[PDB]
């Protein structure tokens, strides 16, 4: 029989974001540690996209309780608010309060240590602290927008029968001229070939950015914005958008416009129709189902709570992926079922600035529970090698899952992902 505050510590301890978010509001007002109440919304804000409600707790919590939260949490909050204020497009004041805690940490000699990957998070939202934030504008009422849902073509010299999956085209309009864009939630910020972004006249921002996994807009190195970008009734305002030149990839295939989170992340709720092709910008939201939030946000990516033979699983939720794919942890797990019912095979993939060929693992089919559905995945990839990626997710789920489905309710409000 544990106190209040004792449980909620366990949920920080354990890193069960799930967890905290779920028990915090009930535990709330038996708790007596007024600095743990504080990280725990702090937190919760962070990954259920409550980015105010988390500043507001952290700047509460740095100013009564740095003694007793020890000189590492209270620096690692006030890190944890400067990306919070970035990736809300507070630039201007992430890069003053990154800015001056590289000086603290200057002073202290402690920034040649662990934090000096805090310098290239000043330098990023230092050449954005005169760019206005993302925004919308949209008339009041469900916005509907025609989609294309097309095969991904690929040189046969990689995959025989010319496609690999599908994705969702969306148009844009700008300055009269209307692009397809990908519609794409695997992408922190909004993209364009180096083409693009010269026939759209994009206002180029940096050239010399330090290329950051988790900062939104350092992919390849340049960034820019437009000022203007038409989506049916809605119009898409200062769009950070990441600028990409030619590169190996494009042997692959040719990236020009993908529309990403900067845009979507704005949104209450979005509905994509696969059948009808059609995406929906709906006036009122869905209510948070029975099975409660399954959506999380590590950065600007989604991550989607599923379950797979009644074991947990978490998936990187990323439309931009054009079939499926799980991860070596979560096959390393499962590894002599999976070797028993797996047909190994080569694939070619890769991303910016990289084309790998490696062996995999396809499962005939493989099912999981996304709140009360079942997703059928069949001729499912599984990596059987650690993939030059930090382990993190159990797996990437994209339009393998989203194309079997009428409806795909992707709700950011309450973070949950409903599929009818």
């Amino acid at each position: 029989s544990q106190s209040a505050d004792e449980r909620i510590g366990t949920f920080l301890n354990q890193a069960d974001w799930f967890g905290l978010e779920k028990n915090y509001p009930i535990l709330k007002d038996s708790m007596q540690a007024d600095f743990l109440k504080l990280m725990s919304e702090a937190l919760i804000g962070y990954y259920f996209n409550r980015p105010d409600e988390a500043l507001q707790s952290i700047h509460k919590l740095l100013v009564n309780h740095q003694a007793e939260i020890g000189g590492q949490n209270a620096l690692n909050m006030a890190i944890l608010a400067c990306q919070i204020d970035g990736l809300k497009g507070n630039y201007a004041t992430a890069a003053q309060n990154s800015r001056s805690i590289m000086e603290q940490l200057k002073q202290q000699s402690a920034e040649q240590g662990m934090y000096k990957s805090l310098e290239g998070i000043c330098y990023f939202y230092d050449q954005l602290k005169n760019i206005p934030a993302p925004g919308i504008t949209c008339p009041q009422e469900d916005i509907i927008i025609p989609v294309d849902i097309e095969k991904v073509k690929l040189p046969t010299s990689i995959e025989p029968k010319g496609w690999r999956g599908t994705t969702i085209l969306i148009p844009v309009t700008i300055n009269g001229k209307t692009y397809q864009f990908i519609f794409d939630t695997g992408a922190g910020t909004s993209y364009m070939s180096q083409r693009m972004a010269k026939e759209t006249g994009v206002r180029i921002l940096s050239d010399s950015l330090v290329i950051n996994s988790n900062l939104p807009g350092a992919m390849t190195g340049n960034f820019g914005t437009l000022e203007n970008m038409q989506i049916g009734s809605i119009t898409f305002h200062n769009s950070l958008i990441t600028i990409a030149p030619p590169n190996e990839f494009d042997s692959i295939m040719i990236v020009d416009a993908v529309l990403g989170m900067d845009f979507i992340g704005l949104f209450d709720e979005v509905r994509i129709y696969p059948k009808d092709k059609k995406i929906v910008f709906p006036k009122s939201s869905t209510p948070l189902p029975s099975y409660g939030r399954n959506l999380m946000k590590v950065d600007r990516a989604l991550k989607l709570k599923a379950q797979a033979n009644g074991e947990t699983l978490m998936l990187h939720f990323d439309t931009g992926n054009s079939t499926a794919g799980l991860f070596y942890q979560y096959y390393e797990k499962h590894k002599a079922e999976f070797e028993s019912i797996g047909k190994k095979e080569k694939i070619t993939g890769g991303g910016f600035n990289h084309v790998v060929t490696k062996d995999i693992l396809r499962l005939p089919s493989f099912d999981m529970e996304i709140g009360d559905a079942t997703a059928h995945l069949k001729n499912l990839a599984v990596d059987i090698t650690p993939n030059g990626i930090p382990a993190e997710d159990d797996g990437n789920i994209g339009m393998d899952m989203i194309n079997q489905f009428d409806c795909v309710t992707i709700n950011l409000k309450d973070m949950f992902l409903k599929l009818e």
